[PDB]
């Protein structure tokens, strides 16, 4: 494989990465760290932010699940036809991770506490994502242009989890329901979803989802 | 006209970086400023993407979210490293300055009275990996990836400033860091906007808390 992926087990911010690794047709290897390994210190003072994700992609060494996105967009040409897509691209990533740390600090810190006030909030949040889809070609194609971004395999990774979190919150919205119906039937994705590799590991660290 | 507008409340905010950034590279703007009072109304947020600011414009193109304006101005002013290789670390240090700033957000508006103490005492584990990344770039003699700027220099650059003002000395125990935000003050065009009213005037945050 060019690629090595070093993660805990589990989807986390990796899903995104790893699926369009494989919607894309490419080999990529696992280096699974187990919180044993981590919890004792001797990775974790390697790695640059002292967190994992780590990739490697031959010799380059890289941190930061978003880093990884936009280097896989710029290499494997994923980030839209020309600049002005491009700055598009980064601005539907950019929603995403800010709903993404939202999400994780529901998680993490107040799952059982806030998780109501989190899905009664949950529909203005993807809104954007709506009228986005909708002022490109009628939602019909991808979030920015007409070919795969970055963007959309981290948006969709965002969907599922928040179905998973609270089912039909998409049935509201026509366009995000018909484009994860339409992404998630791409061959390669749909295998890839359906394998145990995915199915078989948690979402999240701690048992919560 | 300028092509570019920046639309934002009026301090230095998330617009900081992208300011410092226009005038080092010596492109006009015009800036278009909400006041609390204006934003109350209600319509202009209704408007914007994500509901928040700041917002963007490059011709007819508008943008929302700081480091996506960042970006688009990496790109189209060649401020985005030499390669690819070099674009991947641009955006890894990038990433790792707005992992520390969202940490600097959340104590000046959530909690800066209680949390100020504990955030300090552990700043020099935060800035570290920066000094780390000067140190195998040249001895720390140039930018932050490469030797040509980049936009990540500006927002490195940003957060570093605002350090000081939050914990005087802090740059102190990192010699690279210190050095390299000397040396990049310095340069004419952003030295020269450092020192003016229209930075100098601007609060840092928005609640009177720096
Ligand atoms: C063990 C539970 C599994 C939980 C997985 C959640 S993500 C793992 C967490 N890493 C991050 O949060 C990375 C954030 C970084 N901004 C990125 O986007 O890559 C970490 O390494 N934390 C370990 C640490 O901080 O030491
Ligand atoms: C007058 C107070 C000073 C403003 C605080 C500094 S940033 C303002 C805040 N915007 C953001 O948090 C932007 C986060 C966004 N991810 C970005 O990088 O651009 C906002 O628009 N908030 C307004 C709102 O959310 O309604």
């Amino acid at each position: 494989p060019p690629y090595t992926v070093v993660y805990f087990p589990v989807r986390g911010r990796c899903a995104a990465l790893r699926m369009l690794l494989a919607d894309q047709g490419q080999s990529w290897k696992e280096e699974v760290v187990t919180v044993e390994t981590w919890q004792e210190g001797s990775l974790k003072a390697s790695c640059l932010y002292g967190q994992l994700p780590k990739f490697q992609d031959g010799d380059l060494t890289l941190y930061q699940s978003n880093t990884i996105l936009r280097h896989l967009g710029r290499t494997l040409g994923l980030y839209g036809k020309d600049q002005q897509e491009a700055a598009l691209v980064d601005m539907v990533n950019d929603g995403v991770e800010d709903l993404r740390c939202k999400y994780v600090s529901l998680i993490y810190t107040n799952y059982e506490a806030g998780k109501d006030d989190y899905v009664k909030a949950l529909p203005g949040q993807l809104k954007p994502f709506e009228t986005l889809l909708s002022q490109n070609q009628g939602g019909k194609t991808f979030i920015v242009g007409d070919q795969i971004s970055f963007a959309d395999y981290n948006l969709l990774d965002l969907l599922l989890i928040h179905e998973v979190l609270a089912p039909g919150c998409l049935d509201a919205f026509p366009l995000l329901s018909a484009y994860v119906g339409r992404l998630s039937a791409r061959p390669k994705l749909k295998a890839f979803l359906a394998s145990p590799e995915y199915v078989n590991l948690p979402i999240n660290g701690n048992g919560k989802q």
